[PDB]
Formats: C-alpha cells, structure tokens, sequence
C-alpha cells in the first residue's frame, strides 16, 4: 500500500475492507453542519513530562516516538472518559501549500495536518487498544504557511538523518507543546486510523485554530523518501488520505 496511482488510497479496500467502513477517517468538517456541545467536559493536553526517545520514517511518514511506558503525556477531558497517553506523532503533507490534509474545514484543505496519537491507558498497551472502539484519541493540527513555527525547527533539522524508509535517529527532549496553537477549541467525532489497517479506534479531536509553519519548514518536509535507501527516489509527498464518507456520524464543536 502507498500513495501512487496503482497503490493509492483508492486501492486500499482490497487489502484492507474496513476502507469502505461505518466510520472511516479523514472527513470535510461542514462547520455549519456540526454542533456545540455543552456535553463536552474542557480537553486536557498534559504534556509537560513527555518523553522523546526517537525519529523514524516509516515509509509513510515520519514518526517522532515517546515513552509510554508510565503516564506521563496524556490527553484527558473534552470528549473523552479515562486517560490517553502519547505514543507518537505524525504529519500528512502535499506537494504544494494548496494540499495537504487530512481533514478538510468546508472543503478547505491545508498544507499539512498534524497527528498527536494516544492510546487508552484502561487497555494496558497500543496493541490491545486498538481491538477496541474506544481504544485511541487523536489529535489533530492543520498547518498553514506563514511564520515559521519555532518549536518545529528542531524536528526540521534532524530529517536529512532519516531520509529514506527505515532509517531512525534519537531524538530525545522534544516538547511537544511547542507545537499546539494558542486555542484549544477542537471538533470530534468518531472515526478511524487514515493509514492501513484503518481500524476503528479514533476518537478523533480536531483543533479550530492552525498553526502556522514557514515556506521553508514544510519544503524540507517534502524532501523526504518514500523508498528505502539505493532505492530509486519518491519524494514524500502528498501522504494523505482524502475524506471519506461521513455516514452516520455527527461532529460536535466544543466552542459555539
Ligand atoms: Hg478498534
Ligand atoms: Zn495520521
């Protein structure tokens, strides 16, 4: 599975039949359509004593990894019950500025999205997690360009150690709360992982306000190999999926 022609997003449903699924990801966020919910208890982003262990591309993305072995960078609140650790995160980009994510906002795409990935701590570990329908929460970031983001520089700089698939650099003391916009504002609904097997795990918790990401940090992202080294060279590029059916789901806002 892959992004191209013959192994792209439209191929997936064959390996993967859960593709053409109740409550797949990503989905157009028609902001007239979703509705306040005074239900929703305030999101909580714990992310003070978050642990960075490594930077990986995995073939799809680049993955930056922490320790979840105690909590220590957990998602609590909002529409959640229990408590949500930080394993890792990931972004989804395009080729140009004009495409890139994910999630859409009334049909608007973004230069990137980033994905904070946690998993239910009441699971006792990922794997398990996501055999249940309530086994994972995202976090989900749109990224503009504009100014640059400063707490991403450090992630820019190390990309050129890990250029191809499979290739992995420590990647120690990064926080990532330099990388959360000013409001925590957000849209959630239930839906799925975006890449294979595209489990229906997600509680999926998608942030109003963008950040903004200079010119010069995305292009460096879009310097990245799909292939494993001595291999012709892909660019990582436009590794997203687009939305898909929202079917019977309803997105609540946090914020009227
Ligand atoms: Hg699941
Ligand atoms: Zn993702």
């Amino acid at each position: 599975w892959g992004y191209g022609k013959h192994n792209g997003p439209e191929h997936w449903h064959k390996d993967f039949p859960i593709a053409k699924g109740e409550r797949q990801s990503p989905v157009d966020i028609d902001t007239h359509t979703a509705k306040y919910d005074p239900s929703l208890k305030p999101l909580s982003v714990s992310y003070d004593q978050a642990t960075s262990l490594r930077i990986l591309n995995n073939g799809a993305a680049f993955n930056v990894e922490f320790d979840d072995s105690q909590d220590k960078a957990v998602l609590k609140g909002g529409p959640l019950d229990g408590t949500y650790r930080l394993i890792q995160f990931h972004f989804h980009w395009g080729s140009l500025d004009g495409q890139g994510s994910e999630h859409t906002v009334d049909k608007k795409k973004y230069a990137a999205e980033l994905h904070l990935v946690h998993w239910n701590t009441k699971y006792g570990d990922f794997g398990k997690a996501v055999q249940q329908p309530d086994g994972l929460a995202v976090l989900g970031i749109f990224l503009k360009v504009g100014s640059a983001k400063p707490g991403l520089q450090k992630v820019v700089d190390v990309l050129d150690s890990i250029k191809t698939k499979g290739k992995s650099a420590d990647f120690t003391n990064f926080d990532p709360r330099g990388l959360l916009p000013e409001s925590l504002d957000y849209w959630t609904y239930p839906g799925s992982l975006t890449t294979p097997p595209l489990l229906e795990c997600v509680t999926w918790i998608v942030l109003k306000e963008p950040i903004s990401v200079s010119s010069e940090q995305v292009l460096k992202f879009r310097k990245l190999n799909f292939n494993g080294e001595g291999e012709p060279e892909e660019l990582m590029v436009d590794n997203w999926r687009p939305a898909q059916p929202l079917k019977n789901r309803q997105i609540k806002a946090s914020f009227k």
